[PDB]
């Protein structure tokens, strides 16, 4: 019987009591990164996350900060590598930048060589020393003149340049790539590009945000999923009817979350809670398992929500060979008001759902995640046994899927010096809980977990917050960002992996 | 009799010799800047030069600095006006992004509100006090868009979509601007852009540089050239037909050089020294006088110089009310071989001529101007009679146009500290010297000269350079960019002007 810890403190950090041979012996542990936060500008053409980072600067971080040159993966993926062969992963994650290898967005225009040779030697590196690849081709990094030409996802022009794009990845790649993510998080560009312009593109309402160049909130969240989940499926349709002879899996990447009711005898507080799911999770998993939006979204959104043709609810339902589930932190949930006539209205407020990470009672839900500095009553707070929650419920809910853990991890300020910024022990405490509760899951209620990505092999660009905090299990100077230096965790990691 | 100094030392520094008094009443004087170079990218889309800078960083100068925050121009634009008030002077020359009033390239797409109010308050407050604006609608910052959908500048699309971002611009700033440019010297585009790729967007073939996207360094740059000239004819023809209300002048931008035979006695090194007349400003000026391009050049580029219809000859020819000459320095001439089949052909060798500063019998032309520390062979040196010659023949050859000065300037290191920075006598002695030479021309050969803008207002980004160089006649703390600081140029010129 395994018992895990939900509060500090942890003692999971021992691997005498929690290392990999926990897990099944095929089970992929490694780390993750995307190409804009690590790579940089060289030798690429531009995308959303340079025009949103250049035209909006401080909604790229508190510091301006930006990808332009990052930890300069360009140059120093061999030290990527060199990380990962330390740690003795198995698994690594990484994103192919679209505007690398087309700088000028539709494949028609022409493909960038050099670009296809990067990702090649990467590529070839990890494999020769028996690292997994797991490659993401979209982490939001999409061709500015897409956007330009005709607003990216909001269009669906967006559905044949993806494609188009994801042959060629496949064409290139396929021999030795033989695990694909297609869209990176999939809530997130509707939400925060399009709705509240806290991400690239930067549309929203007037009133929402006056810097918003354009949009609507309340309206094209929707359109911009809609779309996404059409493109995602156009490309599995493709992978699987076109490049079955390379015998990968493709599948989305979802950002998970679970939900508790901010009052847990209230009926309000725990309807709120499970509209959350459905709001949350269940936009893209229902599609993606059946064909339609939740019934919750169908009547609430009304006329702001599309509707798949029959062909469209076809190409969609089972679009996937596994789910890459992201997992950072769970919220509880209660009522809250949808004012669907306010200039103000955003398609995040259709769940009719406040979130917090502190209850009814005064309960925080567990440690500090990351501080608010502006407004400390916005901490975030984790919650270990949220993945063992989320786990159980996609195995219940969603029809047993083959799953990968495609992210999961937590950040320290970069106000910390370099000796504190090393000593990243509250780093091992959470990825060390998650994963007893990920090992408690596997084993309590058998769903198809495969593998874990920990965010981030490295320091990098964090989207929205600049170089103002560090995820990485290896530290980088960003004075010289040459090397990647094992921090604890990361030596941590080292011996859980290799007990 | 005006005597006016090529050698140092110099001493038209002395206002006392020569001043705003020594010019006609209604002359012009300030200084000039550009988009890129100075605002940063808050609050607009992203352009060619961003994607330039971030692809190709070792491109955008020895510091691989770029225009993301520069001077910040957009926030302090006040500042900008203030230093003008401080000379006060009675021009100033900047430019429009077109990035931030359609960040979308294609009009119909949508306008930036903000973008253009960000114009309209710069304007009003420059007219406030007196200053005229001389406005540059295109300074080389082409919206990333329409670079990666059609390649820009090498695609007839380029003309329509300009031409709808310049009737935005006439229709909103036009009652108060009266001074319009269209394209920022057009020799640099086609041949650094798409010859040999020192510039945005980076073209060539692919022995010239191999770092090159794309590209094909004989042909693309007549392409470009002909659809440059193309693109500002119909904005002028837009200009004049739908615009004569506002009262206004609008005309083309070219770089201007003199040449000198490297052996003055020497037949082939004469016929050098013509061809590069016609090859650097025939190319252009030909078409603008008589709608053709100089004989030499259809006869040497053959097939790979495009033709005019008669429709388009009657367009281009005549399409400028004045011209804006911006003017450096000048070369020397000597024959050169043409090798049109080698893989490395470039466009700038069919005028057969090689460039130097120093001619056959070891004389160096002038001061230096930039000095090269790689190779210190391949430094610049100016040449003050130059300006005489350049205007001498525009007005010979070229009809006696009217003429803006709307560049002239040097730079000084950025490795310089700030006393050294402030202390730029070397631009006081090249800018005097020049103003002595322009007074000298228009007094004996009656050149229509009606104004001189010099470059820059301040320390900027420079194309290529980064922060390396210093061309402001105010210095800027790259640590902390608020303040325009007049160095001893900007005091000598402000006694200059009000001596
Ligand atoms: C998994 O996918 C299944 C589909 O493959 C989902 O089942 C569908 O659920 C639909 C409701 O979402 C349901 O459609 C309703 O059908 C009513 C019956 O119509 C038939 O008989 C009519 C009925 O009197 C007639 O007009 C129709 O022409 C048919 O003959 C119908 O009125 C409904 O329309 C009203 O409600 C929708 C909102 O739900 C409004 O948008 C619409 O304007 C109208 O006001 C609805 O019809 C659907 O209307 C929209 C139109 O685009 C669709 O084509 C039309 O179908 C449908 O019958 C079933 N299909 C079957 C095969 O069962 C399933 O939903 C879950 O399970 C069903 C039983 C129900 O409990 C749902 O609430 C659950 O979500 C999906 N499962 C999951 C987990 O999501
Ligand atoms: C200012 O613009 C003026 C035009 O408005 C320029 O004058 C034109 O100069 C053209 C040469 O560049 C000249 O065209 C040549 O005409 C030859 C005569 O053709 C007529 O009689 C024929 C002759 O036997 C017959 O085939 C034609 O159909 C006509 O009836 C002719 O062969 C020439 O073509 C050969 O040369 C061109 C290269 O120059 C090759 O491209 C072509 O394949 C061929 O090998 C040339 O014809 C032009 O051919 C190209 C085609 O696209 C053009 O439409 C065709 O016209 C033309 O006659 C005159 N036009 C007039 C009205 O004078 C003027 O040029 C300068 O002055 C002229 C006198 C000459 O000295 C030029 O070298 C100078 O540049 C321009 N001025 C300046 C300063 O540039
Ligand atoms: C978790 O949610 C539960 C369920 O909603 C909360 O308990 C409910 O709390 C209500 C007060 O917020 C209680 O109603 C009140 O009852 C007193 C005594 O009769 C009365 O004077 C009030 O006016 C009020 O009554 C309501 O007034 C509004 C009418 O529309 C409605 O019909 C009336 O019910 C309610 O009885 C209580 N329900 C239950 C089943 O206990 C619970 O609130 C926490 O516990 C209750 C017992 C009380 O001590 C609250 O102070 C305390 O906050 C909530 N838990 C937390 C931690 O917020
Ligand atoms: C400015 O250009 C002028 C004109 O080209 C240069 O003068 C010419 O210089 C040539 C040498 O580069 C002289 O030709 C040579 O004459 C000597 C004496 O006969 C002879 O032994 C040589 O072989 C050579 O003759 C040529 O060989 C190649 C054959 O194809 C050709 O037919 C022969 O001419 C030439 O006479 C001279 N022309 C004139 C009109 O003087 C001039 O060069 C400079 O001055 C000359 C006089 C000489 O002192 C050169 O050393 C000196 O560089 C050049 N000025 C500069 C500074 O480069
Ligand atoms: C968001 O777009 C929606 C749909 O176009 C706009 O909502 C509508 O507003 C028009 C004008 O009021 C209404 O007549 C419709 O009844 C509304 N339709 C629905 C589906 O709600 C909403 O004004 C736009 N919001 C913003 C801020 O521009
Ligand atoms: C807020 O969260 C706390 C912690 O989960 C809940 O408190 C638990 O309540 C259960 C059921 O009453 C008790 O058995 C536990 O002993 C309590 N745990 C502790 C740490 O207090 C609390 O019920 C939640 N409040 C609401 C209103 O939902
Ligand atoms: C530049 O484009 C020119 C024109 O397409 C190419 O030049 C031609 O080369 C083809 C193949 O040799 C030739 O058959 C023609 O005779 C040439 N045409 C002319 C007008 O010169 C040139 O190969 C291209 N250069 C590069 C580096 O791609
Ligand atoms: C190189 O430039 C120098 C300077 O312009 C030329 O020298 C002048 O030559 C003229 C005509 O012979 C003499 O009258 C001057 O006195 C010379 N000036 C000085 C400063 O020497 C020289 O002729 C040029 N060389 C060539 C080969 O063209
Ligand atoms: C691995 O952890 C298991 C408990 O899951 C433990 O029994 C085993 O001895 C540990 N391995 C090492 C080498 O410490
Ligand atoms: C940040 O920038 C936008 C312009 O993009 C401006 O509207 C907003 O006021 C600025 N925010 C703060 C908090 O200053
Ligand atoms: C598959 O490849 C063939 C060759 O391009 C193409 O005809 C077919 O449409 C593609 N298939 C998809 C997405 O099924
Ligand atoms: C607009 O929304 C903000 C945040 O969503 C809220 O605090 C404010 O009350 C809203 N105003 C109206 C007019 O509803
Ligand atoms: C930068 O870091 C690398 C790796 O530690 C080091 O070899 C190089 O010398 C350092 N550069 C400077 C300028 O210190
Ligand atoms: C790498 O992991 C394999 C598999 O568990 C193990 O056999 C090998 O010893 C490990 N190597 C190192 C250096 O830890
Ligand atoms: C201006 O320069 C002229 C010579 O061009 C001179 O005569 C005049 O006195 C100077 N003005 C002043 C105020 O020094
Ligand atoms: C500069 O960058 C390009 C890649 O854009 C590379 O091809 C070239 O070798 C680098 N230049 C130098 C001098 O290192
Ligand atoms: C002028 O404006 C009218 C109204 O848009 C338009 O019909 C006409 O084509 C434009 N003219 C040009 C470039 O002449
Ligand atoms: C190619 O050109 C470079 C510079 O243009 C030159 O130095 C080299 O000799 C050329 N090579 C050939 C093959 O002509
Ligand atoms: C930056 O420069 C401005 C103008 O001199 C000054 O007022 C401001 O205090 C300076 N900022 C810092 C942080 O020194
Ligand atoms: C501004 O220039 C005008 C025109 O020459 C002159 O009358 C006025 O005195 C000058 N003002 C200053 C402060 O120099
Ligand atoms: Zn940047």
């Amino acid at each position: 019987e395994i018992t895990c810890q939900e509060n500090l403190p942890f003692t999971c950090g021992n691997t005498d009591a929690l290392n990999s041979s926990s897990f099944s012996s095929d089970f992929i542990f490694g780390v993750a990164s995307s190409a804009y936060q690590i790579e940089g500008t060289i030798g690429r053409g531009l995308n959303i996350w340079d025009g949103f980072t250049h035209r909006y600067p401080n909604k790229s971080g508190p510091d301006h900060g930006n990808g332009d040159t990052t930890c300069d993966s360009f140059s120093y993926w061999q030290k990527d590598i060199d990380v990962l062969d330390e740690l003795n992963a198995t698994g690594y994650r990484f994103s192919i930048a679209w505007s690398r290898i087309i700088p000028r967005g539709k494949r028609s225009r022409g493909v960038n060589e050099k670009g296809i040779d990067y990702y090649h030697g990467l590529i070839s590196g990890l494999i020769k020393k028996g690292i997994t690849p797991f490659v993401t081709l979209f982490h939001w990094d999409l061709p500015q003149t897409l956007q330009d030409e005709y607003e990216g996802f909001l269009d669906p022009q967006i559905i044949d340049d993806f494609k188009d794009y994801a042959d060629l990845c496949f064409e290139e790649f396929g021999d030795s790539v033989k695990y694909w993510l297609t869209i990176n998080q999939l809530y997130s560009v509707p939400t925060r590009g399009y709705g509240s312009a806290l991400d690239a593109p930067g549309r929203c309402s007037p009133t929402v945000d006056p810097s918003c160049y354009a949009g609507n909130s309340s309206t094209e969240p929707y359109i911009v999923a809609h779309h996404q989940l059409l493109a995602h499926a156009k490309v599995v349709d493709l992978y699987r009817k076109n490049y079955t002879h390379q015998g990968g899996k493709i599948g989305p990447t979802m950002i998970t979350r679970w939900f508790l009711p901010y009052n847990d005898t209230d009926r309000h507080s725990i309807a709120a809670t499970e509209r959350m799911k459905e709001f949350f999770l269940g936009w893209f998993m229902g599609p993606l398992t059946n064909g339609t939006y939740p019934q919750i979204m169908i009547d609430t959104v009304g006329e702001r929500l599309p509707s798949f043709s029959p062909e469209e609810s076809n190409l969609v339902k089972g679009s996937y060979d596994f789910l890459g589930l992201n997992y950072y932190f769970t919220q509880y949930a209660q009522p809250s008001p949808n004012p669907v006539n306010s200039t103000n209205h955003t398609a995040m407020m259709d769940a009719g759902a406040k979130l917090t990470y502190i209850n009814a009672s005064g309960h925080y839900i567990g440690p500090l995640f990351e501080k608010d500095k502006a407004d400390s009553t916005d901490n975030i707070y984790y919650y270990p046994k949220g993945i063992y929650s989320v786990m159980d419920y996609f195995k219940n809910k969603y029809y047993n899927p083959l799953i990968y853990v495609t992210e999961n991890g937590i950040s320290t300020p970069g106000d910390e010096n370099r000796n504190q910024s090393m000593l990243d022990y509250t780093r091992i405490d959470y990825l060390c809980s998650h994963l007893c509760f990920l090992n408690k899951v596997i084993k309590e209620k058998d769903v198809n977990v495969k593998g874990y990505l920990a965010w981030a092999l490295g320091d990098n660009y964090e989207f929205n917050k600049g170089f103002t905090v560090r995820f990485g299990l290896s530290y980088i100077d960003w004075n010289n960002v040459t090397d990647r230096d094992l921090k604890k965790s990361g030596q941590w990691y080292q011996t859980f992996i290799s007990p």
